[PDB]
DNA sequence: ACCGGAAGTG
DNA sequence: CACTTCCGGT
């Protein structure tokens, strides 16, 4: 799953240059959109992956209450731990 | 950047 | 299903 993959990355320091926790409890910011996508596209063997396609995937999680967007902030989503 | 509909995949 | 692909919107 993607939200899995995100968390997989987010509990490893060796990717803080790419993606890390910021602001509130469950908030996280993608520092390098294009790189992340490349890695997810490596993992899913989909070479033609990019943030546009990944970001759509994320928005589908809004209805499913796993994620939502922190408005105003760039590349900043937040998990639904409630 | 960020959204969400729409059609396709295995 | 859980995305990927595409694209015309805000």
């Amino acid at each position: 799953q993607l939200w899995h993959f995100i968390l997989e990355l987010l509990r490893k320091e060796e990717y803080q240059g790419v993606i890390a926790w910021q602001g509130d409890y469950g908030e996280f910011v993608i520092k390098d959109p294009d790189e992340v996508a490349r890695l997810w596209g490596v993992r899913k063997c989909k070479p033609q992956m990019n943030y546009d396609k990944l970001s759509r995937a994320l928005r589908y999680y809004y209805n499913k209450r796993i994620l939502h967007k922190t408005k105003g902030k760039r590349f900043t989503y937040k998990f639904n731990f409630n």
